[PDB]
């Protein structure tokens, strides 16, 4: 299923309304504790999904990702597609803008370590928030590489961290008019969505206890130990969970 946003009169609802269509277009079979299991895998034909987003100026890019685990594979802008230099891509390209006649390989992987490395910013020091996401379109749409890097992580987690985590999409859906820097709260719910989707699986057949605990951080920067699926990450914000098949 394709899904779209467009930032020209969005709104905290009409962010909201996107985020709830992308994890719509993510197949499951089944759920834990009310959260979606993603797949285990699924076949290059059935694998991809596309994210239509619109800047103010009306200006138009294609995201491609991979429905099982809602990692971006590149994107496309015109007749110019763009991949992430990773097998991953590699392989998304085979299957995504194929009739976009120049192809673009990034000078990275889509992982934060190397976005971060690229940009010579890390998550913490770039600016979220609706205007943050048209202006990341805007580079990415003309493809201004320098700032490409930075705009691709403003991307990833304006729809992949979005989709995974209701908190994510709260915050960055409610920066309509301003922007804001990402709190630990943030960066440690990205970097723990495997932690916690594996552990969560686990739980459902270890009496809903984890084999192994999870720190996050709150919002008051104090470490928060996670052992059970009665935490409140479990109850009421993490929206997707990654198949422990799948890595």
């Amino acid at each position: 299923m394709d899904v779209s946003f467009r930032l020209s009169g969005a709104t905290s609802s009409s962010y909201g309304v996107f985020i709830s269509n992308l994890r719509k277009a993510l197949p499951n079979e089944r759920k834990l504790y009310d959260i979606p299991l993603l797949r285990s895998s699924l076949p290059g034909s059935q694998r991809y999904a596309l994210i239509h987003l619109t800047n103010y100026a009306d200006e138009t890019i294609s995201v491609a990702i991979d429905v099982t685990n809602v990692y971006i594979m590149g994107y496309r802008a015109g007749d110019t597609s763009y991949f992430f230099n990773e097998a991953s891509a590699t392989e998304a390209a085979k299957y995504v803008f194929k009739d976009a006649m120049r192809k673009v390989t990034l000078p990275y992987s889509g992982n934060y370590e190397r976005l971060q490395t690229a940009a010579g910013k890390i998550r913490e020091n770039i600016p979220l928030g609706l205007p943050a996401l048209d202006s990341a379109i805007t580079t990415l749409f003309y493809y201004n590489a320098n700032s490409a890097a930075s705009a691709l992580m403003v991307l990833i987690q304006s729809t992949s961290e979005a989709a995974r985590y209701k908190f994510i999409e709260q915050q960055i859906g409610a920066a309509v008019d301003a922007t804001f820097l990402p709190s630990l709260a943030i960066i440690s719910l990205e970097n723990s969505w495997s932690a916690l989707s594996k552990q969560i699986q686990i739980a459902s057949t270890n009496n809903g206890q984890f084999e192994s605990p999870v720190v996050l951080i709150n919002a008051q920067n104090q470490r928060v130990t996670i052992t059970n699926v009665d935490a409140g990450v479990v109850t009421s914000n993490i929206a997707l969970l990654l198949n422990r098949n799948n890595m």
